[PDB]
This record gives C-alpha cells, structure tokens and sequence, in this order.
C-alpha cells in the first residue's frame, strides 16, 4: 500500500591521462554503474527499484595539453525508489561492482541518493498492462 518516488544520484567518472573518450563510451561507463546499482538495489528489498536510467555529461578533452584528465558527470536516476525505506549510504556501495563513480569534484560530501520530491509519487511495483 505504499508510494514511490524518483530520485537521482549524481557522481563522477575520471579517464586516464592524455585520453578522451567518445561520449558513447563516457555513457557506456556510466551506465555499469545504473547496472550495479540495480544489482545492489536488487539484493537489498529492493531498496531503489530495478527502473533506473543513465545520462551523462563531460568536460570537452583538450587536443593540445597531454595531461589533460577528462572529468565525466554521471547521473542516474530511480523512477520507483521507496523513500519509506531508510536511506542507503554512499559508504555501503562504493565498492559493490559496477560502482565505478566516485565523489565529485568540487564537493566536500559523497555521491548521494536525491529525492525529486517536485515529481509526483507514483505506485512501487509497475504494472505493464493493469
């Protein structure tokens, strides 16, 4: 009998010295982690639903400086995720598989689950025809 909501976790994805991945590569990466988070998801009560969708964003790579480090923005977001379900700290999934990003530069806390609480509820479990 209960509601869910969308929420997002935002993290950050670094390449190797003097390389530059394509964008279909920067949202290949990232979409191991939206995996690994239903992995993870899935083996706890489902704690953030098995619905979840991966965009990302870079910075441009710079031709000429060969030191350059790509800095990829990586944001996942659960359409059924249990808000009555305590919230899941970053520190218990950092290093389950999948879970590549990392806290994101220029922050001071960790990747962390958001409630979009702007976004209407909707039912926990999807029906495909109901």
């Amino acid at each position: 009998a209960y509601v869910c909501r969308e929420a997002s976790i935002s993290g950050e994805i670094r390449y190797p010295q003097g390389t530059c991945p394509t964008k279909t590569e920067a949202l290949n990466d990232c979409n191991k982690v939206t995996k690994g988070l239903i992995d993870f998801s899935q083996s706890h009560q489902r704690a953030w639903g098995i619905d979840m969708t991966a965009k990302v964003q870079c910075a441009p790579c710079k031709t000429t400086d060969p030191w350059d480090v790509v800095l990829c923005t990586c944001k996942i977001t659960a359409h059924r995720y249990r808000e009555f379900v305590p919230k899941i700290p970053y520190s218990s999934f950092s290093s389950a598989p999948g879970v590549i990003f990392r806290q994101e530069t220029g922050l001071d806390h960790d990747p962390e689950w958001v409630v979009n609480m702007k976004a209407r509820t909707r039912g926990c479990d999807h029906h495909h025809h109901h």
